[PDB]
RNA sequence: GGAGUGUUU
């Protein structure tokens, strides 16, 4: 439970195909950097004004210290130079004026550049060396552009409520096989626009005109308000930072004032506004911005506050999301010219930082050399048992059945909109509809509905749903008709997935009054699995030889609410193959710590899932296939150590000679790397993306360890990201080749659609099911997202 | 229905 494994060798299956990669490579020579150490005082300061006092501080003392030196600063306490300071092992304090700052500086150690290209050649590297030489490309930028994350951006595009998008890029160094690599690609994030806090609040409460408001807010809307502007910066017409909104307006909010006597006494903020700022307030009936700890009594009127320019948006509406997405996607041939351009006006062999530290960086993209794997074939059920071969990604039932088709012959209809919107004879035409279209795939919905009736209000769900299971003996399914974003959908689930164990479907009314077969065939997709169905499998024979032993694969992923909203709790969420083809699969979800990344209750999970797994098969897993999503490369260390115990805790708990073999794949799609057709005849689609199934274990990989990047999608639009696959254990030992390709077939046995999607099924459903818990909405809250002992076995979370 | 696409008061 310690080291990742070596990359055991290099695949060599699929057609080969000619890439290249947003990767640029690095000359870098063999010198030492010399490390120095920056304690300034005060401490907290922004790692801009940092940048600021070391910025003055090189040209101030240039000459005494720096001489003609260039030195890199990372915005906190590393300084780094091509050469060494005439500063040997003593600390040197010195003073910074811009208002006063004591800066000290101090040597640490050399950074051996020589130590680094050893470990681009086995010797399994040193992070403080890459993160040195991270510091040295981003230094320019860091001054030159406003930095987020790995990011940099300037202002310029509304989506509203007061959001803008703003375009930058996003730059890391890189290992690889034998050269560090400068990842670039383009980037675009939302921001808030800068203006004043009474222009905000109209965007965000619909307001053409704050005088369309002379009256103080509803109890509705000072809510709203308080949610939108809450965490965020604010300046006066000095900073601060907002933590809630008065319930009472500037005119009577009041604050202990000390008078020159020495006694407190209460003053209204409107009141000292205009005793001591000679300020009338314009909107005496709006409320303030509370700012600082609370304990300060600090408030700000609406009217003097400015929203602060550069401020990230930290969750969107469906609205903003959709006009971000028109915006930023754009063909894989456009977007690498984006980053072309992007290189050319970043001209790192110019920038005297990186030419101080005698760095190169190559113009062009890295040449990598791809391979196209074989997709595999899928197998239907029925009676011609047909078998469909994925073109581009993509296959259909035409002429197809379900592999296990389950025969509906009691189901119910519950429509949530209004009669009129969604008449009777909707409901005839889309039941027929459904009837044809399910009949064709295999899973025959013999009859009429036994029930059918209208409601509204998510009130009415559960005493309906209570009805229901009582009265019709052999009830399998009832389809749910909404009006829109109803808030009632979370219900539903609540309703069919914990209280009775009842599986539910609901559709938009939109889609009931035009149906389109193919809409409906993917309804039937969801509705077979959901009723214990089997709507495909993979070919048998064409699997690879881990089957040839019992396995179970398992998905694991946790999501995060809004990072400072607090008091909200992580969900983390296993799901596990149940049957050997593999098809079925069973969830398990827990709330744990508020931004918690490790899976807490990891092995009591796995425990389940084995108990289960063995209840089905009649088989004990020989060997576990952990597909962990969600991780960044910073927490693979500290992951590994945790769930891979768990794991094994979950097996030793069990029985105690029980070690099946552990294989632990973090799969990645955050990431930067991004994959393009250097032959234009390979492009596929209008998005003239890689084809699915490309795979790339060479060149932009990691130079010791078992990684490779899989895009196993068609791109639709915008540019494709091909996911990354590292492999943190591996008891297995696994080839590159079987290790890929059964990567890719699970990619294929994804039941929501005929596609191969861009993630392994497991580790997709275990996304689902974390966001199905999140319409479940602290023993409550465990108790909230623990799901019916009917539901408990089924796929609910299709 | 679905996948892919952007993240001092």
């Amino acid at each position: 439970a310690f080291k990742p494994p070596p990359r055991p060798d290099f695949g060599t299956s699929g057609r080969t195909i000619k890439l290249q990669a947003n990767f640029f490579e690095m000359d870098i020579p063999k010198i030492d950097i010399y490390h120095y150490e920056l304690d300034i005082k005060p401490e907290k300061c922004p790692r801009r004004v940092n940048r600021e006092i070391v910025e003055h501080m090189v040209q101030h003392f240039k000459t005494q210290i720096f001489g003609d030196r260039k030195p890199v600063f990372d915005g906190r306490k590393n300084l780094y130079t091509a050469m060494p300071l005439p500063i040997g092992r003593d600390k040197v304090e010195l003073e910074v004026t811009l208002r006063i700052f004591k800066v000290s500086i101090k040597w640490v150690s050399c950074v051996s550049l020589q130590a680094l290209h050893d470990a681009l050649s086995g010797r399994l590297v040193p992070f403080e060396t890459i993160q040195a030489l991270d510091v040295v490309m981003r230094h320019l930028p860091s001054m030159r552009y406003t930095p987020v994350g790995r990011s940099f951006f300037t202002a310029s595009n509304p989506l509203g409520g007061g959001r803008e998008v703003w375009f930058g890029f996003h730059q890391s160094v890189r290992p690889s096989l034998w050269k560090m690599m400068l990842n670039i690609d383009v980037s675009a994030t939302a921001f808030y626009k800068a203006q004043p806090v009474i222009e905000f609040v109209c965007e965000v409460l619909d307001f053409k005109s704050i005088e369309e408001q002379q009256k103080p807010l509803t109890d509705s809307q000072r809510v709203k308000f308080t949610k939108e502007i809450k965490g965020l910066k604010v300046e006066i017409t000095r900073k601060y930072r907002v933590c809630n909104v008065t319930r009472r307006p500037a005119s009577h909010q009041t604050f202990p004032l000390q008078q020159e006597s020495g006694q407190t006494v209460e003053c209204t903020v409107a009141q000292y506004f205009k005793d001591r700022h000679k300020l009338v307030l314009r909107y005496p009936h709006l409320p303030c911005l509370q700012v600082g700890q609370e304990q300060k009594h600090t408030y700000l009127p609406l009217e003097v506050c400015n929203i602060v320019a550069g401020q990230r948006c930290i969750k969107l509406t469906d609205n903003q999301t959709s006009t971000m997405i028109r915006a930023t996607a754009r063909s894989a041939p456009d977007r690498q010219e984006e980053i072309s351009k992007l290189m050319r006006s970043a001209d790192f062999n110019t920038d005297p930082y990186v030419r101080e530290f005698g760095i190169m960086v190559k113009d062009e993209m890295t040449d990598v050399t791809g391979r196209v794997l074989q997709p595999p074939s899928i197998l239907y059920g029925g009676r011609n048992k047909a078998i469909a071969t994925p073109v581009q990604g993509v296959w259909d039932m035409r002429n197809k059945q379900f592999h296990t088709g389950i025969e509906i012959k009691v189901w119910a209809i519950a429509c949530f909109a209004p009669q009129r919107q969604c008449t009777e004879v909707h409901l005839k035409s889309f039941t027929e509809q459904l009837r044809k279209i399910s009949r064709d795939a295999g899973m025959p919905i013999q009859g009429q509905p036994c029930f059918c009736k209208y409601a509204q209000g998510a009130d009415s769900v559960e005493p309906m749903f209570r009805h229901l299971k009582n009265t019709y003996a052999g009830l399998q399914l009832v389809v749910v008709i909404l009006p829109g974003k109803t808030p009632v959908y979370a219900e539903v689930k609540r309703v069919g997935d914990t209280v009775l164990g009842m599986a539910t479907q609901c559709v938009q009314m939109k889609n009931v009054q035009r149906t389109t077969p193919q809409t409906l065939s993917n309804l039937c997709l969801k509705i077979n699995v959901k009723l214990g169905g089997v709507n495909n499998i993979l070919l048998p024979q064409g699997r690879p030889p881990v089957f040839q032993q019992p396995v179970i694969f398992l998905g694991a992923d946790v999501t995060h609410p809004p990072a400072g909203d607090g008091k909200k709790p992580s969900i983390a969420a296993v799901v596990g193959s149940m049957d050997a083809h593999p098809n079925r699969y069973c969830a398990t979800v827990r709330v744990q710590q508020h931004r918690q990344e490790i899976i807490q209750d990891l092995a009591a999970m796995v425990r389940e899932l084995l108990i289960q797994f063995y209840k089905s098969t009649r088989f004990k897993p020989t060997r576990i296939i952990f597909y962990r999503d969600g991780v960044s490369e910073g927490q693979f260390q500290q992951v590994l150590h945790h769930e891979l115990l768990a794991i094994r805790e979950a097996c030793i708990k069990l029985e105690k000679d029980y070690q099946p073999g552990i294989t632990f794949i973090v799969v990645q799609k955050r990431h930067h790397t991004r994959l393009f057709c250097t032959d234009k005849n390979e492009r596929v689609g209008k998005s003239g993306n890689i084809p699915a199934g490309t795979t790339v274990d060479t060149k932009i990989t990691h130079p010791t360890e078992f990684d490779f990047y899989l895009c196993s999608h068609a791109g639709i639009q915008g540019t494709s990201r091909p996911s990354h696959y590292h492999v943190l254990w591996d008891d297995n030992r696994f080839s590159s080749d079987e290790l890929q390709i059964l990567t890719y077939q699970l990619c294929h046995t994804y039941v929501r659609c005929t596609r191969s999607v861009s993630i392994p099924a497991p580790a997709y459903y275990a996304h689902l099911v974390a966001f199905r818990a999140r319409y479940h909405l602290h023993q409550a809250l465990a108790k909230a997202v623990q799901v019916h002992q009917d539901t408990l076995r089924t796929m609910y979370f299709a």
